């Protein structure tokens, strides 16, 4: 077998289920005997077949259907390989879900992939569109030379007992087969020739997080576009993990983004890039003793130009599912204060409070203690800052070891090793900025209003809303949801963010995940669209600036799942078809988070008054990709030009098979012309 390229073919159209024989190529005899090597190919799939082999080499004869090697893709964007010679001899597999796409802006696009079988390092590596997707190490390295009775080299399928299995349909732009193992750098470069959309946050940036989730995108009145997202360090798991909130901005209409910052973060556990295991056991493991921030909301007060960032604040080892019932506050002298437990007191004895100027009081004696906290909630004993050892986390087999290091960090009331510990329920935190993120104010815990009967009261991620007209013009609103007397709720402010008031929008006690977003009607009334625990998105209306809301009404015509997914709905500044318009984003499948679509709803005045004054006609729907392609949480924003920006999760964030994937948060832009099917 010679060194270098054994075979190359260009522009090969393959009819679905037909395949294409490469048996008469000059180098087929070498390819059928490869001991190692590299395969790189450019393709465009036009088929909806479940599994589609791009390239294969194997034994096509009777009873030898498990003797072959193939690189394949799935209609849901997965990519992988199978190296087989019957299960008793060997069956090596490697794959990564949501690695390729099928359609972009209405047309089928090319993806570039590569497999590297490195004999010297006894390792296999998969690449696609400029990214290293997965790695497989084997002590008993095997390749094509190890398959018994190889008799074919095929494009677009795998020959099994004389039939074309895993049928591809489309075009193989180019394929190059090398007997040598090219470097990872060469493959990143080669496959990086085809990319779609862009990343704002990514594995390797200064956040030091390998994973991101829960997008927020907002264009400011100044033209600057800002964004935020969960920087999920310990895999893509929800809280009871180590998560910080990342932030970035664009001053050129969303073309390039700044170096990300971490406006909301904890230091009890180190922030580091770590590859979370994706095996059936390790994938379920999550960080146990870390405090975190989760689910961001961005909002601008157009009058003052001030911006706000809200997020849920989870004490050490807490998440919504295990938060304790209670407000986390205690009323003394008619004023609500954050309550604390001295580490040497009884397990449930919260006998202290943080009062004026952060001074901690002994509630029993009503006398100040020798401790206090600053605007960051870090402890001080007699003006000396307290510290504790930062933790690190590493896997030893399937076990996650969380151990103290030698690094000292400031002791915070939300940390597990703090001398004074906060009540283990969730909180609502916020910071404001008057310089578009160059600096943020002190930590403001606004959840003193948390109902004492509630398990959790959290935010509906995305953006908030400021009323632009009517009697309540100027009012700031942020959507909330809880497990208490009400499910859907809101917090509003009439003094530009200085103080907030909580509102219960219903009397549902089930605690379903009612994540919602708010839109304003022409007269200042409001309509809120929300995820529900039923098979539909609900709509509620308010005629009094969000103080009271109508009963939930199903949003007719827009399909969803029973468990549901967060949605994004925004106001658009110009009329569409001459009418006021709102734009909605959400996966459209009835099972699985996939088939994302952007809808345009036109506001019509029915001629009635009150809650029934307006009716929204969802006139247009725009499919982002093919039906099986993953699409989860998202956030829309009207960019300074006429475009609509979209920051979304391009994978199924609910699936137990798609956890811990890197670089799935993508940013794309669409014109109203495109969105209205008008090309
Ligand atoms: C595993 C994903 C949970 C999540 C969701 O995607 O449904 C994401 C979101 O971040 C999360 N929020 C909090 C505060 O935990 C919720 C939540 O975990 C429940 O799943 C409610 O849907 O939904």
């Amino acid at each position: 077998i010679p060194e270098g390229i054994l075979m190359e073919k260009n522009n090969v159209d393959i009819a679905e289920g037909q395949g294409y024989s490469l048996d008469q190529e000059a180098g087929a005899k070498y390819v059928k005997a490869m001991t190692q090597g590299t395969i790189i190919l450019s393709y465009k799939s036009t088929s909806e077949n479940g599994i589609q082999s791009l390239f294969s080499v194997g034994n096509s004869t009777a009873g030898n259907q498990d003797r072959h090697f193939h690189i394949y893709i799935t209609n849901s964007g997965g990519i992988g390989i199978e190296l087989r010679n019957t299960d008793g001899v060997f069956n090596y597999t490697l794959d990564r879900p949501a690695s390729v796409r099928a359609l972009y802006k209405g047309e089928r696009v090319f993806n570039t992939v590569a497999l590297k079988a490195d004999a010297a390092n006894k390792q296999c590596r998969l690449f696609a569109n400029g990214e290293l997707l997965a790695t497989l190490d084997k002590d008993a390295f095997k390749f094509i030379s190890d398959i018994t009775g190889v008799d074919n080299v095929t494009l677009g399928g795998t020959k099994r007992q004389g039939k074309i299995a895993y049928p591809f349909g489309g075009t193989i732009g180019d394929i190059k087969v090398y007997s040598n193992a090219l470097s990872d750098e060469e493959l990143i470069q080669a496959t990086g020739v085809t990319t779609y959309g862009e990343n704002i946050f990514y594995a390797g940036d200064v956040t030091e997080s390998n994973y991101f989730r829960i997008p927020s995108l907002l264009t400011l009145s100044t033209g600057t576009v800002i964004s935020a997202a969960d920087a999920r360090y310990g895999g893509t798991h929800d809280s009871k993990s180590k998560i910080n909130i990342a932030f970035a901005k664009s001053t050129d209409g969303g073309n390039t983004w700044s170096e990300p910052t971490l406006p909301l973060k904890f230091d009890d556990y180190i922030a580091k890039n770590i590859d979370w295991p994706r095996d059936s056991v390790g994938k379920n493991v999550q960080i146990q003793g870390s405090a975190s921030y989760i689910d961001p909301v961005l909002l601008e007060d157009k009058l003052t130009k001030r911006i706000f960032l809200f997020a849920d604040l989870m004490p050490a080892g807490i998440g919504s599912s295990n938060a304790s019932v209670g407000s986390g506050f205690k009323e003394v002298n008619g004023k609500k204060y954050l309550k604390l437990r001295w580490h040497k007191d009884a397990g449930r004895a919260y006998d202290y409070t943080i009062r004026e100027k952060g001074v901690i009081y002994n509630d029993a004696t009503n006398q100040p203690t020798e401790f206090r906290v600053d605007g960051e909630y870090n402890l001080y004993q007699h003006d000396t800052n307290l510290t504790c050892k930062q933790y690190d986390y590493n896997f030893s087999g399937n076990n996650l070891i969380e151990s103290k290091t030698d690094v000292d960090v400031n002791m915070n009331i939300f940390y597990k090793n703090s001398v004074f510990k906060a009540f283990p329920t969730n909180y609502l935190a916020m910071r404001y900025s008057d310089d578009e993120g160059a600096s943020w104010s002190d930590l403001d815990i606004v959840s003193s209003f948390k109902p004492e009967v509630s398990k959790f009261l959290v935010v509906g991620p995305g953006i908030g809303k400021q009323i632009s007209t009517g009697e309540n013009a100027g009012r700031l609103l942020v959507p909330l949801y809880s497990k208490s007397s009400a499910e859907l709720g809101f917090m509003y402010s009439d003094d530009h963010g200085d103080n907030w008031t909580y509102v219960e929008a219903d009397n549902l006690t089930g605690g379903a995940t009612a994540e919602a977003q708010i839109v304003e009607m022409p007269d200042g009334s409001l309509k809120t669209y929300l995820r529900t625990g039923s098979n539909c998105i609900a709509e509620v209306t308010s005629i009094d600036g969000g103080e009271t809301w109508s009963d939930r009404v199903p949003l007719q015509g827009i399909s969803t799942t029973s468990y549901g997914t967060q949605l994004s709905v925004i106001n658009y500044s110009q009329p569409i078809d001459g009418k006021p318009a709102i734009i909605l984003s959400s996966p459209n499948a009835t099972n699985g988070r996939k088939n994302g679509k952007i809808w345009i709803g036109l506001v019509n005045d029915t001629g009635n008054t009150g809650i029934d004054k307006y009716s929204v006609e969802w006139k247009y729907s725009y499919a982002v990709d093919t039906p099986q392609m993953g699409y989860s949480y998202s956030c829309l924003a009207e960019l300074p030009d006429g475009q609509v920006g979209l920051l979304y999760e391009k994978y199924d964030s609910w699936s137990r098979n798609e956890l811990h994937l890197k670089d799935i948060l993508k940013f794309e832009k669409y014109s109203i012309s495109e969105l209205t099917g008008q090309a």
